[PDB]
């Protein structure tokens, strides 16, 4: 094949919008060229108060549908890229009166983890309810029927983890669910390094909850698009180089924009998606004797 290193043709691509100070305008490129898709059921009378923002729709054709309900709809999008074998759900910080549906999506999708990138308060306004319990008492949800009660809590200087007992009242079982909170990046910002999302992202991964054995992974924020398809797009991405496809950023974003609307929200979102993917691709492990060399060189 080429002559590069597995990340070389990413890494130039890189120093080349930087030298050129092009970021601002390959993130308009990307805007002008997303297709819209129709998202009519969102827009019914019956829905206003299930929608954090009137600018933030899921599609019809990928939104999920909640099962055995009067009304099935939930502020939620199927992301789902067989080509990496990943399946995500994307999803709003979901009101007051929607928690009972989101931990109902949680169960009949059989999801494994909840990954979550936002505060409850940011710049003095309410971006998500308190959705699980921060004591040792039991959070109840009548409407669908479940009880949420914390087993356990491990805090690091950027995030943290909660452990969460998930009950099904008419069904009479139990789940583990595993709630990794990220504390630390602000709303149409970014997280404090590289380093700082890629040892979170490692995190994840090693629990397993994002292999195919499990139900879809859901990831929020508050309105399910900035933060929520950064994370996304660094992890696809990384799947992909993994298996040895020659990747091109810019098409993969535009086909997951199929999905759902609006992931990434800034051009500075974009450039850390690129430093993201450079700088964990030289972590990955493998069989392959020149892969590691290269690792070792560029470490
Ligand atoms: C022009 C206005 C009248 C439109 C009304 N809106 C849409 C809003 C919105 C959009 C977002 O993309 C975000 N996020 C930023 C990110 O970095 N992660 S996010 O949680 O998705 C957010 F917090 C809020 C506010």
């Amino acid at each position: 094949g080429p002559l590069g290193s597995p990340w070389g043709s990413i890494e130039r691509e890189f120093e080349e919008l930087d030298t050129q100070r092009r970021w601002q305008p390959l993130y308009l490129e990307i805007r002008n060229e997303s297709h819209d898709y129709p998202h009519r059921v969102a827009k019914f009378p019956e829905n206003r108060n299930r929608n954090r923002y009137r600018d933030v729709s899921p599609y019809d054709h990928s939104r999920v549908k909640l099962q055995n309900a009067e009304n099935d709809y939930i502020n939620a999008s199927l992301v789902d890229i067989e080509e990496a074998q990943r399946s995500y759900i994307l999803t709003q910080g979901p009101l007051p009166n929607t928690c009972c549906h989101f931990w109902l999506m949680v169960w009949q999708q059989k999801t494994k983890a909840v990954v979550m990138l936002n505060r409850i308060v940011e710049k003095e306004s309410v971006k998500c309810a308190q959705y699980w319990p921060t004591d040792d008492q039991e959070m109840l949800f009548k409407e669908t029927g479940f009880s949420v009660k914390l087993l356990s809590e491990d805090v690091k200087s950027y995030y943290t983890v909660h452990l969460l007992q998930l009950e099904n009242i008419n069904s009479g079982e139990t789940r583990t669910i595993s709630h990794f909170h990220y504390t630390t990046w602000p709303d149409f910002g970014v997280p404090e390094s590289p380093a700082s999302f890629l040892n979170f992202l490692f995190k994840v991964r090693e629990s397993g909850s994002l292999n195919p054995d499990h139900g879809p992974a859901v990831i929020h924020c508050s309105a399910g698009i900035g933060r929520s398809g950064t994370f996304s797009l660094v992890d696809t991405c990384l799947v992909l180089m993994e298996k040895g496809d020659d990747i091109n950023i810019k098409q993969v974003l535009l086909n997951m924009r199929k999905y759902r609307m609006g992931l990434i929200q800034t051009p500075d979102q974009l450039r850390f998606s690129y430093m993201a993917i450079i700088e964990g691709a030289k972590c990955i492990k493998g069989d392959s004797s020149i892969q590691k060399r290269w690792k070792e060189l560029s470490k």
